[PDB]
């Protein structure tokens, strides 16, 4: 396999299939990312992350940097190594912690003490071993003044350049992996165009879509997602950051978007939440205490195939790790089946029908 | 497969293996069975359980009656339909809770507001549909006087009956479950002796050594094991509860005993400690931070084929549950390993030596 290679197999309207080939394995896209803070997909094992159909998992500069330390997880083997995940990895640059975290923030990075900068993040990065870098950037708050906005995403686009440097500058790392930017520019049309000219003036292997699902809402997200993912190649996959509810993918991908990652389906699995294609319920909820149907009614997920609603609601009041693992389990293997049968619907020509059948039962 | 059939297929000095044929399946003896108080064995699905080689585990009365309620279990299917073990369950009667916890008791039963008596713990277990009922006990507080250890223990032969009785009245119970009972005495010989007669006189499908594990020593325990075991009669399984340390069971075992359960090896795993053939680790500690070893050289179970000390330290430092789960798997199969070798060195005759052999490395 190359290095990296992104081929397109269909289309329909702004939505793509296709396929993301690198080294360590093969990305059907539009791709859903599950992710993690701590070397870990909360609650699953690697082989249960694959077997619910993931082609790649998420990671993070900041949280790994902190604990166990990026140093200690390259003297160990690497990330891949460590964990045991050995499919592509996809690491974020801490650029969300910019704005969700005790700075103090200049044009050569941010402190955190713990400091991270352009060259910082992509050398973190390279010590996990990380197979798709993104570039550190800044996510801008939301909201946020024209001014602010501007200021903000030509400081990111700075460092955008200052990262594909870094990564340039490390064989080992511009051989086998790939480089990422990040659109910013809020929600303003300008400086979404004014970002994307420059990120692919620097040219990067993929492009994602950063300061959204930060409090705008999703009309604002669609109507922003409207003109900006235009502005970005083609030819190069599109990744938005930090997205999200089912409805949201399927939205983003009638947008043009090919990647996703998104903590609710871990973290809302372990609160009580598993999604269905009838819509999210919360199993906690006393309807359920003896209701002998699966999570779901369609799902193939092994969970669904073994037990009940009411054994899992027991799991989860009481407290029990079983439960986690079995809500998570389901909530991956959910989103996994979405991203296929948007897959499946876009390579035969029938993904605005499969958009509209699914919102008027989600919904 | 019969109700219940134990047949011994070898032994050494007081120590036996064989089988313990039940209609749900066979139980290789001597056996240690995980346990549970939610109708989950922590951390692990049924099929893992398997895995790591146990032919049957616990569940408990008290628990289950509070949460999720006998009831609803049973309307549900029962605790093996329920949870997703289909093979034998053998479930405590809730007397170790009349010890360990907020009551009132009488000659009756015991008022916790909930009540417990003989009738009652013997119908919850019907109401899972446990195969191997525990009659309804009082677990004696450690130390004891003999005036107050004879009382006790009278008190506990009395239910032990009526726990027979109310187990036989009950045909389906009856026809397709086994009943143990529990003999109680202290430290005291001749109490313990009369408990056993009385036990005996009833007559039971097996026989456990209760009051003990209650604080009075490994030095203390084996003293009274010497005595009390040999009291029951020899064609029955003999199991110790609540026991124990690796070293408690092999010298357990060298003493008579069938059958075990304990919290250790699933508690102990989420706090962090390993069990190895080298002793006790806790995985928390700096030595292990860049460790590359699994958690025991030889273990055969699935974790020490893919993880590192290392990443487990981080996971239970980092508090994720993938920590707990690693432990806790490796935990239940040492222990199965180590009942595997106490069964095959038991049925080659090496069964002293490798109690020998098994102390000086643990220690
Ligand atoms: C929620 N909406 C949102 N997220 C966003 C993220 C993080 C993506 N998820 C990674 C992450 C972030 C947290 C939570 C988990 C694990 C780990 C820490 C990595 C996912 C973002 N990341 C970067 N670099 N830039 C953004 O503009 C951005 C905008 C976002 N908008
Ligand atoms: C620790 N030493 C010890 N245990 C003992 C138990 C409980 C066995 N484990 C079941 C149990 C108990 C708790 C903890 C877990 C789950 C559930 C609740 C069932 C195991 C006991 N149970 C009964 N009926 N009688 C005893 O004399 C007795 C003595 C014990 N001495
Ligand atoms: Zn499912
Ligand atoms: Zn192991």
């Amino acid at each position: 396999r190359p290095r990296f290679s992104f081929s397109i197999a269909a289309r329909e309207g702004k939505a793509r299939t296709g396929t993301i080939e690198m080294k360590r394995g093969v990305i059907r896209t539009p791709a859903f990312m599950p992710v993690g803070t701590a070397a870990t997909v909360k609650a699953l094992k690697p082989e249960t992350v694959r077997a619910t159909g993931a082609d790649i998992i998420l990671g993070n500069t900041y949280h790994l940097m902190l604990r166990p330390g990026a140093e200690r997880i390259a003297k160990l083997g690497g990330l891949h190594s460590f964990m045991g995940w050995d499919r592509p990895i996809l690491t974020d640059s801490g650029g969300y912690q910019v704005m969700s975290l005790l700075t103090k923030q200049s044009e050569e990075g941010v402190t955190f003490r713990h400091m991270l900068s352009p060259e910082r993040s992509i050398e973190i990065q390279h010590l996990l071993g990380s197979d798709i870098v993104m570039a550190f950037d800044e996510c801008t708050p939301y909201p946020a003044t024209p001014s602010r906005a501007a200021s903000s995403m030509e400081r990111s686009m700075r460092w955008a350049k200052r990262s594909r440097d870094a990564f340039d500058s490390r064989k080992e790392q511009a051989e086998n992996a790939a480089l990422f930017g990040i659109q910013q520019g809020s929600v303003f049309e300008n400086l979404r165009q004014q970002s994307a000219d420059a990120l692919a003036e620097i040219g990067f292997d993929g492009y994602a879509v950063g300061g959204l699902a930060v409090g705008e809402g999703q009309d604002e997200m669609f109507r922003v997602l409207d003109f900006s993912v235009p502005m970005l190649p083609d030819d190069k996959p599109h990744y938005l950051m930090g997205v999200g509810k089912p409805d949201d993918i399927v939205g983003a991908v009638e947008r043009g978007i090919d990647m996703f990652d998104c903590v609710l389906p871990t973290r809302s699995g372990r609160n009580g939440q598993a999604f269905t294609w009838d819509g999210p319920i919360n199993i906690r909820n006393a309807r359920f205490s003896e209701d002998l149907k699966p999570l779901d009614s369609e799902c193939h997920c092994a969970v669904c195939q073994k037990w009940s609603r009411a054994y899992i609601h027991h799991l989860i009041r009481a407290g029990e790790i079983l439960g986690a693992m079995l809500m998570t389990e389901h909530n991956i293997a959910f989103y996994q089946q979405l991203m296929q049968k948007i897959r499946d619907s876009i390579s035969e020509g029938r993904f605005s029908q499969f958009a509209q059948d699914f919102r008027a039962r989600y919904f």
